[PDB]
């Protein structure tokens, strides 16, 4: 009968937690300033609420700072007592015994939400909403403070003035015409614009205003600094591809380039970031040694598994080391490669789309998925020639391997090179 | 009888769609306010334009996520489909039957915006464009919003201030003097001014006040955050050159770093920044493996074809072999290179500029356009000695080839080697 | 009898200096617009004061440019005199002898701040703290200027408007009536607010307020520019560790990468983001050369200290070369490595968790901090085979060597080799 | 009798040309506005002066995007016609023939400031000036339309309100007195503060007001934009500087490193960054190649010079290339380096400081300047001991030589190495 920390119970929990600590705060200073029944109906509600959620969390499991994993109820108390139990104990006491100053405390239950902040971060956009909601958390809390200043100076306050706008002469404003015209203010003075129906008068209601200004546009600035912030981010990854390509744009610009080069250079450019997106693979690979190195090319390694017999033989760490070889090309129909006479040193294989060798007009090795064709590698020694050229009906997006490479690997094992020697099969060998 | 979708008659259509759109998006919130004949005659013609619109799209080419090209009625109808045109067909539809409230449909044309969005993004300066004229309509709909406001909460208002200040009391203001006032209060309310002419006092004024102030800071925010982000990007390659130029200046400064050579490595990063505006070739050209890599190499591979007639029986795999491997110093007169009695490594060649070898006060090998002159190669196997050292008359943006590597790369060919061997021409032999 | 220049005295004392310039600072233009007894005690208490500053400044230490370390008051004199002493021996002249202008010579000890504003720099939350103070203290001082120029001029200012306002008319209002308006004008012109309760009327009045709106507006950008940068930073170290995240993910994501697999790759993520913080060791390594990049090495030089007897006897030099060649993985229970068959290169060790070598279903090896275990090196010169797989109870935090690396090394002490060598002991020898 | 277009004489007369155009732009909307005798003399002397810039440019010098250097009065007529001389021309026309408004292709001249642009951004600082200047001509400009405005609609204004404030009830204001209050609602309304005193109440003075804002609310933003960049480019200097400290201080702190050798590793981080500023030299190092990059070496190429009598023989490149092979350690007294056992592969040579090598409690080899002290190169071939470990009384800033390099490159020269070796002379041979 234990609940994970991580279980995602926890999280609508959390969220029910959530929303009820904003409800008290933002009806608490309400209740506060401008004033059985729904009020001690929600507030028993509550408390009650608030009291589950302390016992709850003499069940939870927790992550130690050594430990990772620790549970059960023996470590629970010891670490839960001396720590933040001294905020949250005192939120939750029912008394009935006006002084109403003392429900003041429930703010505490706001510092719930800064010890689970990192959890609601993982969302990006969520961060605007809550700063969003903070401030207009902290707008409430002015006006509240407005209109305490205004009730305790007015036994030519702002409400006089108010009073004399409105026609209600002083009876006098309703409570709805004195908490709206309150949160105006408090708004018009943290956005800094100041539109003159409301504004301070006397003595004490200029150094509030003075406060209220400094703090409002610390605030501002930090905020909408973050909300800049994140905008740039999402907007900038998209400028980085942009300046990628103004980079190579006036690299061609500045070296001619003529069309016909220029078409094949610029739409390999779009049809690789199609799959790179800019991220070069090779950083987070030499970030994951060893077998981790190997499991990202496990994932293109599902090329040949079903193209070769004896390669189903294959144990962890030879097809580890069969796979970390591969190198992959990417063309578009229209790009031409190598050719007979030159340099045969890399094997060519296939990944997708499809090959049409073509040896002096003749179609030969028509494959397209993963298959064997090339050279032999023991008999020659030497860079000779294939039967034609490469040709392009559908994408080469092909697979690469190196004579030396290949060979070293090859003589690299006893037994696994053996068994792959016991049955050398190829598709089309061109000479 | 099919229509390319990157045709360029495509653009000039999607321009006149987009400005129907703005027109429309703009009268219509005014119309509803504010307010045969040209109204309908209007509205017939946007109807009539948007229904042509509506049926060509039906045969114009699309972009499928797996498949680059795909074309013919018969795949259009299922993709459009199930698509996007439940927002378009509700916009095209024409009935007289006040209850004016159902032209609001038409904003949703407005998301034909969105959809191409991307085509109008190349262009840098046009995002200024947008932005400002985003923000002018969100100016005019907030007005609009406000002027609704006022006329039904008048059957106090800001409109009897208005009539009080312009003189005409109540008649009353026109409708040129009702719609001025209240784009100026929404301009002043989003660009945070506060001007005080206009005000709210009523309970709905001031609460429409407070949501256009929060979104008007939050988007005002956003939108120049964006505008900075564009324009510092133009002025931070500059910026990053100065920043280039400030890293040498006080590298120089450290050290000392007198006149006579400190003028000569200032002028050569002045002259080098010149052609390569501080981009490094080398980072584009790796991004481009095997016959691409060579491709921008084959741009500087124009040197030796008209200077050089065996030269050109070389097939393309030879040409891009001996292109990769050449380099290129700039050195405008002034600047002295290597002599005799050191490393004679690299065969000097040149590419621009003239070259006046000086072999004690005697100059020889006057050469200038991409000419061939150097040592002998397989008979010194040691760094020898030539006839004088380099003089700089004109620009010295010169070729150079290594000794190991041409020699390896002359070894490479089985058959090339062999007809390069069978001219080996040299315009001056500088022993 | 001489103070050092470091020693933690001057930091307090330079504290209480501080916050003694502060209050003449705040206090002189306030009395000199606005207005024995308090007011001279403090005077000559600020006096004496800054007079015992002057006379122990002829004793501390200081830092030449040249020379790092100088003392003795031979040396301090000559240095101390042409310099700054100009600017501090006009500000501690008393005399007695209106005209209260004299005094402003006062704000020069405000040069004081500057001199010494590094050694407040460390601290990165001071930054906002002293911004704020600066800021206060402009608008102070705007605030007096305003005052003064109100008082000049009114022999319809600001001044009678206020008496108007606040009922009070001309008597007229207090001092305290009076500096409050003044810098809650200030404030609410230097933040761009604009309330309208005070606005300048006359001629010169407007030229001060467009003076103040300039600064003002300057210095606010600024300065909420810093603060934004401020922020930025220590928000953006949490930012980079979710674009790294980011980058993961979307890897991942856009490659399949089934969750088996994915599992291990992201805790591997998490687990080794909580040691290394994306701070790649290798890159301050290099920045320290020679024994330098063997200090860092050290620290992780304490495994085989205790673990193996010959050890002891390395010299300080052996001790640096065989630290710099160990490297470390981190994997905690789940991650399997490579095993038997496969290439045993390198010979695994331990640092950390335990290891539970598993031969077919037989545990061996069960060794947990910093244990000799492996396979032997001079009799293999081949990638043989071991008892079984790899597997993990506790975190495989384990330490590597490689078989070449290893053998060069032990090949290359003389004597420390032999001795290694006279006692080559494994805790398990696993064949 | 031909002038430079680089020579000094050049900037001055830029400087008042600049300051001419300045005047006359600032002046003619004024007098446009709000208006022999001095307004006619200095017409005619700008006129004068302009008209002999005009025909000065007819004989500078030019940089042609070709040609480099150009001159002779051949090639600068038809250069300069066809051309900005169309705006020019029609600047300098005087005529006498109200009709004032022809005054203001004078504006054109503004057109200067832009083409030589570039040579007045060499200075940083002078940006700031520069905006300062142009937002307050901007502000000048608006206020000009401003007053235009207010006259031609006024034959309820804002004149009438301006005249109702200040008392002078319509005689009228004088013309100080609705110049101040035009530029105060300029920049009241272009800085977004929003006074109330002057206010729009007409229906094109709304018109102006809404124009006035957006191009002020996006110059604003973009022109302080600007200056955080500068601000933050030269504070961001010091912050790179303070987060590499920063990088250092939580890497020592999550591995421990005490104190001992924690001490060592801080100096050494600061002394360092006293000579390398963060810059690493081999960046800017290989950006210049072959002598260009032995030129940076020559600078530390002054050691031995005056310490060997064989070393004055050396020709450029010989020079060039020992140059380029020496390394630099850098040590304050307190850092002990390698001894006698270990490899002694580096010669360790001295660059500045002090040397004191104690051989068991005896000082030998008392060297401090580029002295020559080591061990045997040719009769080792093994990595022996030395007469003692290395000690620091001074800066261990010192030069070193690698045993395989130095031996490489002095079996490279033919004949120069048989001069040294004729000539192998050391201070202290420490064996």
């Amino acid at each position: 009968w234990t609940i994970l920390h991580y279980s995602p119970f926890k999280a609508v929990w959390d969220w029910l937690i959530l929303l009820l600590v904003i409800y008290t705060a933002v009806f608490t200073p309400y209740s506060a300033a401008f004033l059985c029944q729904p009020l001690a109906v929600v507030d028993l509600i509550v408390d009650i609420m608030f009291i589950v959620d302390i016992l709850i969390n003499f069940r939870t499991t927790y992550v130690n700072a050594n430990e990772e994993v620790v549970s059960h109820p023996g470590r629970i108390a010891v670490h839960y007592f001396k720590g933040w139990f001294l905020i949250d104990m005192v939120a939750a006491i029912p008394f009935d015994l006006l002084i109403g100053l003392l429900k003041t405390a429930r703010l505490l239950r706001l510092v719930r939400v800064a010890r689970k902040l990192d959890r609601y971060s993982e969302y990006g956009a969520a961060v605007l909403f809550l700063l969003m909601c903070t401030f207009a958390l902290i707008a409430h809390w002015l006006a509240c403070i407005w209109y305490a200043i205004g009730n305790m100076e007015q036994p030519i306050g702002w409400l006089h003035n108010l009073g004399d706008q409105i026609g209600k002469p002083y009876g006098g404003p309703s409570i709805k015409d004195k908490y709206v015209t309150a949160l105006y203010f408090t708004f018009s003075s943290l956005t800094s614009v100041g539109f003159g129906n409301v504004s301070p008068n006397t003595n004490s209601e200029k150094i509030f205003s003075i406060c209220v200004m400094l703090i409002g546009s610390l605030m501002y600035a930090s905020i909408f600094g973050n909300v800049s912030a994140i905008i740039q981010r999402l907007y900038s990854g998209t400028a980085r591809y942009h300046t990628q390509m103004l980079r190579v744009r006036e690299f061609i610009r500045f070296h001619q380039i003529p069309n016909p080069l220029r078409q094949r250079l610029e739409e390999y450019f779009q049809h690789a970031w199609s799959y790179t997106n800019g991220i070069d693979m090779n950083a987070v690979l030499k970030g994951f040694p060893e077998c981790l190195q190997a499991d990202i090319c496990l994932h293109l390694n599902r090329s040949l598994l079903q193209h070769c017999k004896p390669f189903r033989g294959a144990t962890k760490g030879c097809l580890r080391a069969l796979a970390m070889k591969f190198k992959t090309t990417h063309a578009p129909p229209g790009d031409t490669l190598v050719h007979a006479g030159d340099l045969l040193t890399a094997l060519y294989f296939i990944s997708r789309g499809s090959i049409e060798i073509l040896r002096g007009d003749v179609v030969v090795a028509i494959l397209g998925k993963n298959d064997i064709f090339g050279e032999p590698l023991n008999l020659y020694a030497r860079p000779g020639k294939s039967n034609g050229d490469v040709r392009a009906l559908t994408y080469c997006d092909l697979h690469k391997i190196h004579r030396d490479d290949l060979l070293e690997v090859l003589d690299m094992y006893p037994e696994f090179s053996d068994h792959f020697w016991s049955s050398l099969e190829i598709t089309f060998n061109l000479r």
